[PDB]
């Protein structure tokens, strides 16, 4: 049948060469399997390349590819398989033939919300490079790609190649320190683009377009609570659109090309709205402006007027979210609660209001759920603020001390030991889910568990 893939591979193999093809494959599979060990991914790459070389060789077999492939898939199905697998793979292996290749081909991976990559010292880099340059390069490509796998493949290929050229030059230099200093500066732009794109796209992948859009509106409102809806909404729309496009594009510079115009609109709109945005807008490059905008913490929210839940039929136009957006914006600008919490409760809430539009009697429905939703919401917010109490306005060590006192009030008979464990568990939760850029997937599950916690 269609040997589309067979040809695409053979052409790459021939065009790039076995070595460069192996490297490309290492990066590709490393971003595909974020939790795959260096050993597993290397093995998979070995067998993939080994079958490509054979199946593409003159006088192999009309169907060498499919045969060798099915063999790989079969191998990833065996217990203690040498290959890395995606969650739910075991399920796919209970099926056969058709379902097999299809089921597994569908399986996708989650983004890495906790990167652990840390560039070693120049001394350490060169020490490992000289001992075994091949191993160094392989381990680096695997580690970098599994950590920043949501950045585009071509970008990861380009940055890792450029990084390894730098290590190659500077570690054979008579003046390593000077060489590294100079080269890192030249790669700085590419370095930031890769981590920046991986992070924003990991969040986008975790939320999906609708929740990402709402997420960006919430964050923007918490950063400039003194601005008007018309100041931030367009910006929230714009970045979401940029994410929808670049995070799903194979182009290595899609993000680098979209941000310049985005940062112009953001600064034209916000540079005079508050001090933090004026500072961010004084950054030298667009990426630097964006990055600054990104790390900006939720500002000390002004206690503006209360905002009533939109229990009106005017929220029934699917092609119109103006009333919902305004509500979101207004609730976010005044509530001291992290976006990870707000995004979580606003989804069910705003939806619950939906199950009241197309019904026998709307006004009666809205007035029926109104108190119910309002009650649930305040409860969620209250508990969320309690869970994150004292975390924002204190150092971590001072936060822990105030936390201990709070816990002592609720647990009069608790021993120092058990109080220590609770302080540890709670401060640990706060350090991960009580800030503006807390990881959505990790916190979603942690928040559910904490919300039912009596402490």
């Amino acid at each position: 049948g269609r040997d589309y893939e067979k040809n695409k591979v053979c052409k790459e193999f021939s065009h790039l060469g076995k070595e460069d093809f192996t490297s490309l494959s290492l990066v590709l599979y490393s971003r595909k399997f974020p939790s795959g060990t260096f050993e597993q991914v290397s093995q998979l790459v070995k067998e993939v390349v080994s079958l490509t070389e054979a199946c593409c060789a003159e006088g192999a077999d009309p169907d060498c590819y499919d045969t060798r492939t099915s063999a790989l898939s079969a191998k990833s199905c065996e217990s203690n398989s040498p290959f890395p697998v995606h969650p739910g793979t075991a399920e796919c292996c209970t099926k056969e033939g058709l379902e097999r290749k299809l089921c597994m081909a569908a399986l996708k991976h989650q983004p890495q919300e906790f990167p652990t990559y840390v560039e070693p010292t120049n001394d350490e880099i060169c020490e490992a490079f000289r001992k075994d340059p091949k191993e160094y390069a392989n381990q680096f490509m695997w580690e970098y790609s599994t950590n920043y796998g949501q950045a585009p493949l071509s970008l990861l290929v380009s940055y890792t190649k450029s990084y390894l050229s730098m290590v190659g030059s500077c570690c054979t230099s008579a003046s390593p320190t000077v060489c590294f200093l100079k080269e890192r500066l030249q790669l700085k732009h590419l370095s930031l683009l890769t981590t920046l794109s991986n992070r924003v796209c990991s969040q986008y992948a975790a939320y999906g377009e609708k929740k990402s859009r709402l997420s960006n509106l919430i964050k923007l409102a918490q950063k400039v609570p003194t601005a008007d809806l018309e100041d931030v909404l367009p910006l929230a729309e714009d970045i979401t659109n940029i994410l929808s496009k670049c995070c799903e594009s194979a182009s290595e510079d899609c993000m680098a090309k979209e941000l310049p115009e985005h940062t112009v609109k953001l600064c034209d709109n916000l540079s005079t709205k508050n001090s933090k945005f004026e500072d961010c807008c004084q950054e030298k490059t667009a990426m630097d402006v964006f990055v600054c905008t990104y790390f900006m913490p939720a500002a000390q929210l002004p206690e503006l007027p209360d905002v009533e839940l939109p229990t009106n039929k005017d929220v029934c136009d699917p092609g119109n979210t103006k009333v919902m957006d305004k509500y979101t914006f207004e609730l976010s600008r005044r509530t001291h609660l992290p976006e990870v919490f707000l995004s979580k409760v606003l989804e069910p809430t705003l939806k619950s209001l939906g199950e009241c539009c197309d019904v026998e009697d709307s006004t009666t429905c809205f007035n029926a759920k109104g108190p119910l939703l309002k009650k649930e919401l305040s409860s969620f917010i209250d508990k969320g603020q309690e869970l994150c109490a004292d975390y924002s306005e204190n150092t971590f060590t001072e936060y822990k001390k105030k936390l201990a006192e709070r816990l002592k009030a609720k647990l009069p008979d608790a021993t120092p030991k058990e109080l220590a464990k609770l302080v540890n568990k709670r401060s640990d939760f706060a350090s991960n889910c009580c800030s503006i850029n807390s990881p959505p997937l990790y916190c979603d599950s942690e928040i559910d568990a904490e919300l039912k916690n009596i402490l």
